[PDB]
């Protein structure tokens, strides 16, 4: 059965980290890691999950299982971070929240949702994006075609191009969008473009579907919502999968939602009945731990307040690096300025380099960045910073 | 887009769940429930298990994500289980082992991941079987057919039925087995039986797919495996599904392993990365804490000591449940044979009740069971079995 299987493609990701670990240099510098490292280089776990930790360790009593949508506080919780206290979407009962392993978890159940209970056949992605978008609405059997996103010459959102290239989306397509700090670009709609891009999806009949995985790492908890929130107030329905895997360090704990939003309670329930069967179809119900933690500290007022300062801490230490990174580089010698990294957003910017310097930083320099020329700036730390600038500006 | 879908079927089971809760009577008794209950009616957290997770909260300094195939020790430790230590499968480097969320999770890549790299159409379950089977293969895009299994007047493995049925399947199907502890019937293969099927098997050209949920119910960790043992001497290739969720009473921590074996570490090694391929696509890479648990008991000698007791200790009760109810259907008045309940194995039994008695056992009695007759021997207790057996003796 299995003798004639063709191997899974490379996976460039595991893959740059392989050839970091083997790599024997002083001082050699991963800008290519996915997650938060503080000023230590570490990516530790929050204090907030430690303690709550140690409160599910003394009270839990019993593991059996949660229902097929999680922890109902978690889903609460949920929609409150995402659509504001008071929305008008939770008052009338719109909405309903599977907790799911991981924010990729979710755009998966959105997906297998999709394809098994509607007409949608394709989903539309910026081009660049999160490299797995295609592999999960490929698995569940849905098309995913581009639109223009990044204007390379300026390094920002080529509006022009985005609304052009998603003139070609038909009815009852489905658009993806970040809903803040884009991966790879860190390059967000403003408010008024949000406003824009809601009114024209409504007008072209666009199912949106909103991918928010680093709510908190751009401006703020509730700014960052805002553009989804400008969404939320002019559709019947959407759809958003979000992640707790960056904004509480509960990357391995798989904690992530999948909200879905119809015209009324009565509509949004009956299409959740079929959310439900997608996720009893895949994994049955969700894990249990990382999720309790969100929901014990969210819901806690004394661990949301550390919380909330500790994500803070992080939003504002990228903030620190981005203006240490210009700084840095290019009052000391460079390229056609680099202050557009100062306006980005989150962990994430493409600097701009060929994927021939890229190869060339990782080969003579020891500084690994993935080919895109996308870096993570919390890889970066004062004491780093010096030999990586002097590295760029060696292969410029 | 969603104005037009569907409510899902029923759920009979959330379900039966929600009409017991709502019952005021006096002193109903819930036998539908698909988890272990002790002699006072709860679900704990293993001892074990609390140990270990104090361990990791006191031990663990980050979050950072898993490999998509998960713990490296959790897949060695799952493999031991599985094959025995010195197993031909594991010297070979045959096999291997991704984390999953749970046995079903574990069935769902297994499934998606045939579905997108062989020429597997079709999957064949015992007629009866866990109701969740369907669905995830149908999920999938596989065709489930059924294969007679149960032979309702000796209460017994029909095992003429079930080879007369089997010969409907071409080479190149799927044949799913549960590896002990059958559900619902826990009517189990001979180790003789197990050996015929797995010639059978190999003769027919069927891919077996072993469900192993319950590893440790029946008989204990070493002779529940006889009959996988049995089939992985024989075969070059299969699928094992395992599921920690009850032998470590980790329910809701999404706990289970999907193994796959070729003929050779190059076959597997090349089919394993379409796997992880399979689950990269799905919930990107899997939960920890739970696995972590697992993985921290197994390899330490004093915590494995510990945790197979407490399996040990399971496995007893249940025993004890079978024989006590038996002892007391006898002793109250039921005049008919019920030996068959001490010879079958796990937490389930059809009782050879009729869906009208079931029904009956619930409204006049307060006594839940599966519309099928199937009861869960652990919701017995010393103190409840009386009420219980009075009750059936009521309605036979
Ligand atoms: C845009 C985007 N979508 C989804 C994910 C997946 O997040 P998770 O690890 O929670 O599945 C990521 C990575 N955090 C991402 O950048
Ligand atoms: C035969 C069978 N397979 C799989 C499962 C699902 O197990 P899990 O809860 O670990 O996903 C069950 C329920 N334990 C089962 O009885």
């Amino acid at each position: 059965m299995f003798e004639n299987i063709t191997a899974a493609p490379a996976d460039p990701i595991l893959g740059l980290a392989d050839l970091f670990r083997a790599d024997e240099r002083p001082g050699k510098i991963n800008l290519g890691i996915g997650v938060y490292k503080d000023e230590t280089g570490k990516t530790p776990v929050l204090t907030s999950v430690k303690k709550a930790e140690q409160y599910l360790l003394e009270n839990e009593t019993t593991k059996n299982y949660l229902g097929i949508d999680g922890i109902p506080e978690f889903g609460r919780c949920t929609q409150e971070l995402l659509f504001g206290k008071g929305s008008a979407l939770i008052n009338d009962k719109r909405a309903r929240t599977a907790q799911t392993p991981g924010g990729t978890g979710a755009l998966r159940v959105a997906a297998d949702f999709l394809a098994k209970n509607t007409s949608v056949k394709r989903v539309w992605v910026s081009n660049p994006s999160w490299p797995n978008h295609k592999s999960v609405f490929n698995s569940a059997g849905l098309e995913v075609r581009e639109y223009a996103y990044y204007d390379a010459e300026n390094h920002t959102l080529d509006f022009d191009a985005l609304i052009n290239s998603l003139n070609e989306a038909q009815a009852g397509d489905v658009v993806l969008f970040h809903g803040c700090c884009h991966n790879p670009t860190g390059i967000d709609p403003t408010l008024e473009q949000w406003q824009t891009l809601a009114q024209l999806s409504v007008e072209k009949g666009w199912l949106p579907l909103f991918d928010f995985a680093y709510q908190g790492f751009a401006r703020g908890l509730e700014e960052d919502a805002e553009g989804l929130r400008a969404f939320a107030a002019m559709h019947k329905e959407l759809i958003v999968a979000s992640s707790y895997s960056k904004n509480f360090g509960l990357y391995n704990e798989r904690v992530g939602a999948c909200t879905l939003v119809a015209a009324d309670s009565e509509t949004v329930d009956r299409a959740f009945s079929q959310m439900k069967a997608a996720i009893r179809a895949n994994y049955s119900n969700p894990p249990a731990h990382g999720a309790s933690v969100v929901a014990t500290i969210l819901s806690n007022d004394a661990l949301r307040a550390i919380w909330e300062q500790e994500l803070t801490d992080m939003r504002q230490r990228i903030q620190r690096m981005r203006q240490l990174f210009v700084n840095t580089l290019q009052e000391k010698g460079a390229n056609r300025d680099f202050s557009f990294i100062i306006k980005q957003n989150g962990m994430f910017s493409f600097s701009g380099l060929t994927k021939e310097q890229v190869l060339r930083l990782r080969e003579e320099f020891g500084v690994y960045a993935v080919a895109s020329g996308r870096v993570n700036v919390a890889g970066m730390t004062p004491d780093n910073m010096a030999p990586l600038c002097e590295a760029i500006v060696a292969v410029l």
